[PDB]
């Protein structure tokens, strides 16, 4: 049967989702709440059959659909899987970050643990091609990680509809915004929980010389952090949002007593100047600890999915898996309630320890 | 002043003639690079291993040897001295050369293992006549020279500052010294004070604070010496704050021998990103791999987002004489100067060297405890 999506927040990530459902065989969008009308008019000029809904309220009272997408603003999750919980339960696609506010956290879980259907959390990185073939490779290779590495060097924060990523009440911090994926990556990579976090952090740079109604933006633009895991594994995190030359946006080391793999994945081709000549194509490096003779693999993305999206693809892929879920051809959640918990909660503490400047305990 | 006691803290709340002390590896290696300096030589050795001996009578076999240090301040005909003694000697040599005969010393890292001899050691340096020179030669390899010259320019400033080094694990030694933490100072000392006095270096500020996460995971774990089993740190990373608001991580992995490149050192700002490739040794690299990796800068303008890759190649005289990319040699250049009188600059100082344990004995501490650590000075 036709899978028909509901999507709650159609902005740029919205709009995104709507190409990626567009390229999935019997996937279709129905309905769509976005309360901006230039988005409105870009998701209908997408979408043109998806209907619009002056409310939540009325998408869930009336629209045939399977399963809802949020891509609402981060600061709007939490209210809105409440409402869901409370109207009519879904499957749920709830972008990330899961929640912002700490606050939240205890109301969110007894949703969650009351919720008769699937929670996905978008956190879609996994399958990036470059980094998808990382994890396959990665045990093999390293004989058991005993470090992970995780590098993001990018531009700033892009402008958004109501400016709303500029503060840190609306996106839950940068740790939670931006690295919440990094730290789902460490908990998939080393199958454990982590029990401390140490951070260094702040705002070097971006956005310090703009003003929203005489407000400063507040939001951190660099850090390191340090992730120390149950029974011993390790993980660091480096992030830079002004290192807008680096050929890749996002480097992952894994390294074990048997080798070393490396993973280096592009930015979104939309903004790789074309007078700078082809983007970069996205490689993994295999380094074995015995041979020394290292093996180079191009991992490209399929053209037609670089068109429909920033994510190097990731996009579709985590639709073919979530689609899969509502089907019923699959019973897995591979992105839990628990693991979108579990990184904002990594995030959270990053922030906390570079405000600090001392180590965070994790339970 | 720093205040640190019960309840109270200050911070942390909410021709020239060469005498070489130790001719194993590294005093060999300083043996092959004095011979490559005009108007240098090699004239005294206290080595007390035989088969070491042997070995530093071949490389330089002029050199008259000493059955110690006293035998060799006593009577050797000398200008200037180098400690490449193991790192829990170092301390107590300097202090017996400041007795003795005070002359130009070119100590070899880590300046001292034990925290109980900082005292001690400081009050010698303040009163001893002579430079010291602490050999933390790293500065001088041709990529990382580079990347010094160019970071502030290419950053605009530099706001993090990157340090990774993934290589084979410690090589065997004389006496198996370097297995136990009680005679390296522990591995962030031993190894890993090369890096933290090059993010002082490039910097330009102090640290105020460590947090680090370290373990010994996988190496040495098997080996046994009259049942002592070997305690080094094999792999960890290491955040430090500075002064003024830049920060530094260093990330070590004693187990990563397939890694390209030994070292790599990555300094960003609002301007750009510049990039280090170092090749380890070339003799470990395998010649059925065909020619060693060559040196790199690699520099990403922020703006413009035309990156830039250069070769920066050692000559192939100073690969030939050492295993740090011709480093030993061109800190020999500039000490050699320094003892002639031709220069009055110690690059790197008593004070240099001491700062890069403190911020070593600073990670042990933080990743033993999972707590950060404060320094001041
Ligand atoms: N997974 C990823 O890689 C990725 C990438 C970018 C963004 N995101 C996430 O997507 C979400 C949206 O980010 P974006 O870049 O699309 O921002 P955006 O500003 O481009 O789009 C947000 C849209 O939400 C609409 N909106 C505001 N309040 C709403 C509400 N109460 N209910 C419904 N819609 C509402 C706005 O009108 C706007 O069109 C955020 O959670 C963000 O973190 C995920
Ligand atoms: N890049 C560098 O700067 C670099 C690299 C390697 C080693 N080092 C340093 O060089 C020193 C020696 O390391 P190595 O690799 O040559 O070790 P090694 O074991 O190869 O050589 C050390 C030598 O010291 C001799 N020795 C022991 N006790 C002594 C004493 N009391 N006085 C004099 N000599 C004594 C031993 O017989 C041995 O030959 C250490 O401080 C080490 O950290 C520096």
């Amino acid at each position: 049967q036709l899978v028909r999506y509901g999507i709650i927040g159609c902005g740029m990530m919205g709009q995104e989702h709507l190409r990626n459902i567009a390229l999935l065989d019997g996937a279709g969008v129905s309905a769509i709440f976005e309360p901006d009308a230039a988005m409105q008019r870009a998701a209908h000029a997408i979408a043109p059959q998806a209907a619009f809904y002056p409310s939540v309220q009325a998408l869930l009272a009336s629209a045939d659909i399977d399963c809802l997408v949020i891509a609402s603003p981060n600061y709007c999750h939490a209210d809105q899987i409440v409402e869901i919980a409370a109207t009519r339960p879904l499957p749920l696609l709830v972008e990330k970050p899961l929640l912002t506010d700490p606050a939240d956290i205890a109301r969110l879980t007894q949703t969650a643990e009351r919720y008769p259907a699937p929670i996905w959390v978008a956190m879609e990185y996994r399958y990036m091609p470059p980094i998808a073939a990382l994890l396959a490779r990665a045990e093999a290779v390293t004989g058991g990680i005993k470090m992970l590495s995780l590098r993001e060097h990018r531009f700033p924060f892009l402008e958004k509809v109501g400016d709303w990523n500029r503060f840190n009440v609306n996106t839950g911090g940068t740790f939670v915004e931006k690295c919440c994926h990094f730290f789902d990556l460490m908990r998939l990579v080393l199958r454990r929980n982590p029990v401390r976090v140490m951070a260094s952090a702040a705002q070097s740079v971006n956005h310090l010389d703009e003003r929203y109604d005489g407000k400063t933006p507040d939001i951190l633009d660099n850090g390191y952090v340090i992730v120390d895991f149950e029974g011993g594994a390790r993980a660091m995190l480096e992030l830079c949002m002004f290192a807008d030359g680096a050929r890749y946006q996002e480097t992952i080391s894994a390294v074990g007593p048997a080798g070393k793999i490396e993973a280096f994945v592009p930015g979104p081709t939309r903004f790789w100047p074309g007078d700078l000549g082809a983007p970069p194509v996205p490689l993994i490096e295999i380094s074995p600890r015995l041979s020394k003779q290292i093996k180079v693999h191009e991992i490209p993305v399929d053209p037609k999915l670089l068109k429909a999206g920033d994510h190097n693809g990731a996009t579709y892929f985590q639709h073919q898996r979530f689609m899969a879920l509502v089907q019923g051809s699959s019973t897995e959640t591979e992105v839990s309630f628990s693991d979108g918990l579990w990184a904002v909660r990594m995030g959270m503490a990053a922030q906390h320890s570079a405000a600090t400047g001392q180590a965070v305990t994790l339970e």
